[PDB]
């Protein structure tokens, strides 16, 4: 058929988080860098478009993840 799971409940943040760990299981070095990248944002150091710059480079070998996140993100042009 086709691999795909539609319908994401509100609380859909950690979801993408874990995925990063699973994909980069044998490669902990990659995951680590990601953890730090977040901190920056959690410290009011970078902005939405700022965290993406770091991620991109990190998941450079994974274009599917870099793009997936963008959309995945809850925030957007949607009401609110």
């Amino acid at each position: 058929g086709s691999s795909g799971s539609s319908g994401v409940h509100v609380e859909d943040a950690l979801t993408y988080l874990d995925q990063v760990k699973i994909r980069f299981g044998s490669d902990p070095a990659t995951y680590n860098g990601f953890l730090e990248i977040m901190k920056e944002f959690k410290s009011q150091s970078i902005d939405t478009p700022g965290v993406i710059r770091r991620v991109s480079q990190l998941f450079h070998e994974h274009p599917d993840l870099i793009v997936g996140f963008n959309a995945f993100l809850p925030s957007g042009p949607s009401s609110g």
